[PDB]
């Protein structure tokens, strides 16, 4: 699709086998969803914005279809503000920004 | 121009006679950066990302050129780790996200 920026780019996502909305969000570089839980192992990793720093658990390889369009890689779990696609993700879905 | 998001998406901007590089930001409702002086009034705001608040200075009307685009609209300046374009900008140059 393309997708304009009058209102915040909020789609759906499939991941874990249940549905969520997130951000699609270029400032991000990786892609970071509320506390949830994951199939697998996860790592303790530490993130920042802006505001300052958290703590989310790092799952590799995990499949996500976003908007229709798959993808596999690295999902944070963790107490984000706002569900966020960020661009390890955005990037295997071809998206581009355009003007 | 079409930017792909294998690397963060930093461009140059111009403001306030100068110029910086700035995060294209599809996840920012609003454009912040760093310290800078700049005009005449200003308000206080906190914005939030992620790990937290900070305390912001809001200017508005600035002229904002960016990628050789002009804007023109609200700018909020304190202490964030990145210059932000947010969507109240990125809008307005006729930015759009395309997959
Ligand atoms: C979660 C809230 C929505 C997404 C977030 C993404 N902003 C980028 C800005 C760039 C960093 C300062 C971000 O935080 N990116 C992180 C996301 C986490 C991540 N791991 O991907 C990032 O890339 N962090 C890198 C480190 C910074 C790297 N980026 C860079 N150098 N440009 C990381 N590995 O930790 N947006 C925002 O932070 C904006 N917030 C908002 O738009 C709204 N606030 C709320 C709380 O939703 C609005 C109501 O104010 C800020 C700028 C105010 C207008």
């Amino acid at each position: 699709p393309q997708i304009t920026l009058w209102k915040r780019p909020l789609v759906t996502i499939r991941i874990g086998g249940q549905l969520k909305e997130a951000l699609l969000d270029t400032g991000a570089d990786d892609t970071v969803i509320e506390e949830l839980n994951l199939p697998g192992c996860w790592k303790p990793k530490l993130i920042g914005g802006x505001g300052g720093f958290i703590k989310v658990r790092q799952y590799d390889q995990i499949p996500v279809e976003i908007a229709g369009h798959k993808a596999i890689g690295t999902v944070l779990v963790g107490p984000t503000p706002v569900n966020i696609i960020g661009r390890n993700l955005l990037t295997q879905i071809g998206a581009t920004l355009n003007f």
